[PDB]
């Protein structure tokens, strides 16, 4: 389950498609918890493509549901990111995930 809560500005029309490499300034957040990940810190804005299952399932569906210049607000369920396993030391099992996502892409 991906729930988009959009900070408006941008275009609203340029949607990501297959075979397109897109550029995202992400910033993670734990529900009732601190930060755990940020692309703003390294300033390397995480170039990745669509449809190769490189990212987790919750981040993948919210990427296509944005457009150029926009700023969404993800809410990833535990069963789509890590909630059974949990990433060791970084993500606990049965975790609900929040992401500050900006789509400033190409292609």
């Amino acid at each position: 389950g991906v729930e988009i809560e959009t900070i408006s500005p941008g275009d609203g029309r340029t949607f990501p498609k297959k075979g397109q490499t897109c550029v995202v300034h992400y910033t993670g957040m734990l529900q009732n918890g601190k930060k755990f990940d940020s692309s703003r810190d390294r300033n390397k804005p995480f170039k990745f493509r669509i449809g190769k299952q490189e990212v987790i399932k919750g981040f993948e569906e919210g990427a296509a549901q944005m457009s150029l210049g926009q700023r969404a607000k993800l809410t990833c369920t535990p069963d789509v990111a890590y909630g059974a396993t949990g990433h060791p030391g970084v993500i606990p099992p049965n975790a609900t995930l929040i992401f500050d996502v900006e789509l400033l892409n190409l292609e």
